């Protein structure tokens, strides 16, 4: 099955998954010179005072933090969206060293991780309905850098000791999604997909200008975390990033100036 080495990776994709040579796919090189600005895009609304994180998860690609997203709860919207997405799980991709990592670049520069919530149109009632329709899902990506701590990022970074290994979970309860956000909600956005298999064209795109800065100790446990099952040999989860994908067809707007 699909994963992240030489021999299942990125570039293997397309095999099992035809739509990896779309027309739409993600993530993608943000020229920041030829992203034109777009008087029309509003102001994003990231709604996120009453999310309801339960619980983290190793799916064996990267780890899961889950929202109860059973009522409208922790919304965005606002931006380039029509209508209402519904936060259901945030993740991560990082890289084995500081300088790759991130999934989007700009102007060719990779961050240490990318940050991504993920979020459901709730005009098509579930996340599995949505991410059939070309305007299903809504992505909020942030990239992070090295340098100071992220206060907010530490109560996910404690708890993956405990999640070590592929199909593990733990209780995650009570995690505010607000920790993470930039200072800025400046953006970049444009059509695209999934990140990872099904790899299905089903995104709006919301990728912050500003990224956050966590600690070279916080990366590092991530960096802990691994591939594999318990007891099974130890390939440590790094490098869990699809890198930049043809832009074809598509512009890249700016909400500033
Ligand atoms: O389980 C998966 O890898 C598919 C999936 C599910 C939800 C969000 C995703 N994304 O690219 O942001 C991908
Ligand atoms: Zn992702």
């Amino acid at each position: 099955h699909w994963g992240y080495g030489k021999h299942n990776g990125p570039e293997h994709w397309h095999k099992d998954f035809p739509i990896a040579k779309g027309e739409r796919q993600s993530p993608v090189d943000i020229d920041t010179h030829t992203a034109k600005y777009d008087p029309s895009l509003k102001p994003l609304s990231v709604s996120y005072d009453q999310a309801t994180s339960l619980r983290i998860l190793n799916n064996g690609h990267a780890f899961n933090v889950e929202f109860d997203d059973s009522q409208d709860k922790a919304v965005l919207k606002g931006g380039p969206l029509d209508g209402t997405y519904r936060l259901i799980q945030f993740h991560f991709h990082w890289g084995s060293l500081d300088g790759q990592g991130s999934e989007h670049t700009v102007d060719k520069k990779k961050y240490a991780a990318e940050l991504h919530l993920v979020h459901w149109n709730t005009k098509y009632g579930d996340f599995g309905k949505a991410v059939q329709q070309p305007d299903g899902l809504a992505v909020l990506g942030i990239f992070l850098k090295v340098g100071s701590a992220k206060p907010g990022l530490q109560k996910v970074v404690d708890v993956l000791d405990s999640i070590k290994t592929k199909g593990k979970s733990a209780d995650f309860t009570n995690f505010d999604p607000r920790g993470l956000l930039p200072e800025s909600l400046d953006y970049w956005t444009y059509p695209g997909s999934l990140t990872t298999p099904p790899l299905l064209e089903c995104v709006t795109w919301i990728v912050l200008k500003e990224p956050i800065s966590v600690s070279s100790e916080q990366v590092l446990k991530f960096r802990k975390l691994n591939f594999n099952g318990e007891g099974e040999p130890e390939e440590l989860m790094v490098d869990n990033w699809r890198p930049a994908q043809p832009l074809k067809n598509r512009q890249i707007k700016a909400s500033f100036k």
